């Protein structure tokens, strides 16, 4: 049965792992994968988690099944930080939380339950994007079309090319937007453009579908959120798809959540049963650990403190990073302005190089980044700039 | 947009946990979802867990991503728990493992697979058998068909009508089977009657995928998985999709994996492949924290000791609660005969009792089973033993 099967595809992200394991040489620079890194080129454990795991260890007693949508105190801190403290949405009951296997698994719940539950037939993603977002929609059925996001000439977000872009978009489609830190380019909208977004949104009968696996990498745990809360405004449906890898540090435990908003109780919690339908014939229910790290975290507020702070810090490292970055690649005879790269937020640089310079990079420098030109400035050290920034002035 | 969705009917197992939670008054006897107490009706969490989880904790430096298959050492531990220390399989490199969220998420990462990669478009399942079986094939778009098992008059496996039953599936068809405690007859085949069934499923062309979420609840770990042995001996390609969830004790870290077999390392490397394809459009990554307790336990000859017993220790609690169970039965009056739940091994009693009679149970003595008559053994306590045998035989 299996004599003919076809060897699938790398994957133009995960696959960057597998070269690198595969390749022998020293001073390998991993720019790929959006994974944080300290001064010493590490991703330790936050400190706050080491705390709520020590505490776990001492007050669990018993591994029971949880319930098909998870803990419940993770779906109503998952709440309060997407849509603020005293928001309407929560007063209101009008949004059910499903914990899921991280920000993948969310997006993989929210294709499937709108794959058999709705007329939802078309998905518009951005160009540049996240190809994650394809592969999943697809894998459900759905067809996926893209819209023009960024201006490659000015470096910026060609709002205009956005807007006529969408034009194409009809009633009950859906639209998904990033919540902040745009994965690749690191523009985002302002909260000006948002509204606009959010108006054009209602008029046009969009469905939003928000990713937000960066929440507290741009400006801040609330700031980040500004968008979002724009469109929950004004909307009366909406998805939110969101992670803690990232601002927890908890990439390998898988914890993230889907968000479904329905115009009132009734219809939300109906709508949810058939979320957690989906679910049952995946996994069934999610992995405790991780959630049961973030609840116990933001509901204790001497650990709450703690981990944000170690959120800012890694924000600010990064920011560093950013502004060494740029300077060291002029100070060692930059062919070009880079300045641009200072005004996108989030881990990454969307750097401009070729596919072509990315590839020699890999090949001649041992320097691994995605060939989008996408480059993970989280991943960069005061002890890795020099050699990264003498290869890629070698390739300009 | 969710106007119009209907409610999600209810599921026949996980269910009955929404039900119970409703329920307020005291004295309720959960015998439903298989789950395993103790004698004072908990469900603690192993003390070689514990023990792993403290070693984890003071030795784990990071969370960074798990490769899209996961912890190799788990995949390892898991392939030699399959098939033996010095299998051929393991030798001749003819196996790949992916761990997965639970053994659902394994079930559904094989019908994934299957439905996408082969001409597979008929599974067989028991019947009776487990719901969840059909609900995942069939969201895959399998076609699921069933095959007699169960002798409801002299309580035994009708070998006769399940061959028979069997003779009308094609080559190319997926033949699913339990790999011991059959859930919910706990009738398992005999050494003899796996031999006959490994002969008739390599002449006949059936792809075996066996489920195995019960290894060292029926007679012991190795003696548990003859079945499976005696099918590897003759095929050359099967499906193991396994679960830790109970032997481990660690229900909602979800536990799992699925793994896969071909005729030679090259092609079961190239199916392997498509395998991981299908899990980076699912969740990505699976969830670190219980596979990482198991491999820890099973690697460390200490601990592994340890776990060994807690879960010989497991397997006669529940022999000890099957035969107290008979014997209170007909020591309060038993209608009739009910000698045959000392044959079934597992955690589950197939009792017999209708539909009706379940309901009964429920609405008047605060005792929940399955509707199929399946009664979770391990959910018996010294406690609640009397009250529990009093309600039946008020039924009877
Ligand atoms: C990292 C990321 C996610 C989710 O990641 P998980 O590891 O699955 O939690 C989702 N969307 C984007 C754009 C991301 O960068
Ligand atoms: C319990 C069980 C599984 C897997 O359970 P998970 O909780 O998903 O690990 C699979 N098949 C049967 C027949 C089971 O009883």
């Amino acid at each position: 049965m299996f004599e003919n099967i076809t060897t699938a595809p790398a994957d133009p992200i995960l696959g960057l792992a597998d070269l690198l394991r595969a390749d022998e040489r020293p001073g390998k620079i991993d720019l790929g994968m959006g994974v944080y890194n300290d001064e010493t080129g590490k991703t330790p454990v936050l400190t706050s988690v080491k705390k709520a795991e020590q505490y776990l260890l001492e007050n669990e007693t018993t591994k029971n099944y949880l319930g098909i949508d998870g803990i419940p105190e993770f779906g109503r801190c998952t709440q309060e930080l997407l849509f603020g403290k005293g928001s309407a949405l929560i007063n209101d009951k009008r949004a059910r939380t499903a914990q899921t296997p991280g920000g993948t698994g969310a997006l993989r719940v929210a294709a499937d339950f709108l794959a058999k539950n709705t007329s939802v037939k078309r998905v518009w993603v951005s160009n540049p994007g996240w190809p994650t977002h394809k592969s999943v929609f697809n894998s459900a059925g759905l067809e996926v079309r893209e819209y023009a996001y960024y201006d490659a000439e000015n470096h910026t977000l060609d709002f205009d090319a956005l807007i006529n872009s969408l034009n194409e978009a009809q009633a009950g489609d859906v639209v998904l937007f990033h919540g902040c830190c745009h994965n690749p380019t690191g523009i985002d909208p302002t909260l000006e453009q948002w509204q606009t977004l959010a108006q054009l949104s209602v008029e046009k009968g969009w469905l939003p579908l928000f990713d937000f696996a960066y929440q507290g990498f741009a400006r801040g745990l609330e700031e980040d959120a500004e968008g979002l809360r724009a469109f929950a405004a004004m909307h009366k449906e909406l998805i939110v798809a969101s992670s803690y890898s990232k601002n927890f540090g908890l990439y390998n435990e898988r914890v993230g959540a889907c968000t479904l908003v329905a115009a009132d109780s009734e219809t939300v919690d109906r709508a949810f049963s058939q979320m957690k339908a989906a679910i049952r014939v995946n996994y069934s229910s999610p992995p405790a650990h991780g959630a049961s790290v973030v609840a116990t975290i933001l509901s204790n507020d001497a650990l709450r403190a703690i981990w944000e702070q170690e959120l800012t810090d890694m924000r600010q490292r990064i920011q560093r990073m950013r502004q060494l970055f740029v300077n060291t690649l002029q100070e060692k005879g930059a062919n070009r302005d880079f300045s641009f790269i200072i005004k996108q937020n989030g881990m990454f640089s969307f750097s401009g190089l070729t596919k072509e310079q990315v590839l020699r990079l890999r090949e001649e420098f041992g320097v691994y980044a995605v060939a989008s030109g996408r480059v993970n400035v989280a991943g960069m050290t005061p002890d890795n700039m020099a050699p990264l920034c003498e290869a890629i002035v070698a390739v300009l």
